[PDB]
């Protein structure tokens, strides 16, 4: 925190492929609900922001060698996440979505129904871990969900499978695609931090419940509490 | 009203600073409390100065139809009867009645019907007052002031004070020698009180509250979910 505040700013890892939490908007800049989260963190901790665009998958890594100070990706919460790094307050409930050709009569359900079928996925996330778990599935693995997109829209994979506020904002942008499932799993969006970083942790997760806090609830804290 | 309120430079607010933690005076002799926070902020609003008017609660209502106030933020019950003569806002907050004893008495009343037979004293005009009163065998002692209320209980002349549930708790929390016994025996909803004629400050009124009841993160989800 101290450290922080010498140096002069919060640097947020990201990818900036999944809309509306990180993406690139129509005059290049990285935008989203996590932007903005992380402008608030760095605002009230008194310094500016710096973003760093990369690999999803190579977010943890990164943190963990002090490439980076935080995660704001939306990143799930997951038990096998917290044998290496620390999660706030989850900010956000979301699930795996299939996704697949409007033209086409292909309308898969279940994991079950990607058996036999080509799977595209972004690599090192749930969607990626869940079709993982079936051997059926012809998993095909990209650093973006921009290519994991371009590869079904040009049919060469069956399917794309990712969470579901994400999915329906490229589905809005590709009137060529369907989200067919419904929502196939229950996971929250932490913020991840190094373990030992556990001052920052506590000002993240009061940043965070302050956010969803009405200036009412505020008050009535003031005088009841 | 509003153009009126704006033209004067001030908006002239109506409480009884004897209900903490809603309107009170504190160590250094300032009004204090919810209700005033509550109070700067649709000053502030307006882009108008802030007056605290302290008068006896049941002179409020009266107050408000003279044209002394603009506004009562007193802590008051949202009712039927105060509708005939007043408007209210939206509800802003949940409370009811709870009965207070001495704690080195033996009477630990749960119920109205346990005051039947007892000397009850109440705040003159508050919906405490209001409830006991509807009670034949109650003997109700009635007050302008809380804090005289309490000064009755406390010299033994009252078995019990009747008050809403937040106010009794900090009273109690500064008066070890009292108790509260029974559990909330209403269902009440405090309301800010305006003219009925003053429509266009009862909807200005209104919109302060909804928002004041929106969360930076509710907005947040709007902005990228719309
Ligand atoms: N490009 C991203 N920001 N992806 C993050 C979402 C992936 C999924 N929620 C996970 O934690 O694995
Ligand atoms: N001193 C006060 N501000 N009293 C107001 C509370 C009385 C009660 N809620 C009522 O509306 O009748």
């Amino acid at each position: 925190i101290d450290e922080i505040k010498s140096r002069g700013y919060l640097l947020v890892g990201l990818s900036a492929d999944f809309p509306p939490f990180e993406f690139v908007d129509e005059n290049g800049n990285i935008v989203g609900f996590d932007v903005d989260l992380a402008k608030e963190i760095a605002r009230r901790l008194g310094v500016e922001l710096k973003i760093v665009d990369m690999t999803f998958d190579g977010l943890i890594p990164s943190l963990l060698t002090k490439k980076i100070d935080v995660i704001i990706s939306g990143m799930t919460i997951t038990e096998e996440r917290k044998k290496v790094v620390a999660f706030s307050d989850p900010y956000f409930d979301a699930g795996q979505v299939i996704v697949v050709r409007k033209d086409s009569d292909f309308r898969p359900k279940t994991y079950e129904d990607l058996v036999g079928k080509t799977v595209a996925v972004q690599i090192g996330t749930t969607g990626d871990i869940e079709v993982s778990k079936y051997d059926g599935i012809k998993v095909v693995r990209f650093d973006k969900f921009t290519d994991a997109f371009l590869e079904l829209k040009r049919g060469r994979a069956d399917a794309v499978v990712l969470d579901s506020a994400t999915a329906r904002a490229f589905v809005a942008k590709n009137p060529d695609l369907v989200i067919s499932s419904g929502v196939l799993s229950s996971e929250q969006y932490g913020i991840a931090v190094r373990k030992e970083d556990t001052d920052l942790l506590e000002f993240i997760n009061s940043v965070l419940r302050e956010l969803k806090k009405s200036p009412y609830d505020v008050l009535i804290e003031k005088w009841f509490s």
